[PDB]
């Protein structure tokens, strides 16, 4: 699926992520976008061999279970393939994990490099929240 902005902002919000560790919904929304272009069902390669899947761009290496990257955590207790749907429940429980880690929203590459910094409140401007 891939959700319009406000959309993904509401689906956000009802789950909980806005604030969350003290991140306000537009730097999740930020990180999205530079993710998949909010789509659910985007995924990439990394140079180690795990992948990286969803709106959020959640890694095998750690997180889900893909059943190909030898060495493996799956913290999530998931099937990589969950992260792809239509709901994004299991992304956003997995966001949590993940940015709860210690190292916040720097764990999302993307997110240090193009939202850190930036008026991350303009990606939710004009959202019926
Ligand atoms: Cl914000
Ligand atoms: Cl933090």
């Amino acid at each position: 699926k891939v959700f319009g902005r406000c959309e993904l902002a509401a689906a956000m919000k009802r789950h909980g992520l806005d604030n969350y560790r003290g991140y306000s919904l537009g730097n999740w929304v930020c990180a999205a976008k530079f993710e998949s272009n909010f789509n659910t069902q985007a995924t990439n390669r990394n140079t180690d061999g795990s992948t990286d899947y969803g709106i959020l761009q959640i890694n095998s290496r750690w997180w889900c279970n893909d059943g190909r990257t030898p060495g493996s955590r799956n913290l999530c207790n998931i099937p990589c393939s969950a992260l792809l749907s239509s709901d994004i429940t299991a992304s956003v429980n997995c966001a949590k994990k993940i940015v709860s880690d210690g190292n916040g929203m720097n764990a999302w590459v993307a997110w240090r490099n193009r939202c850190k910094g930036t008026d991350v409140q303009a990606w939710i401007r004009g959202c019926r929240l």
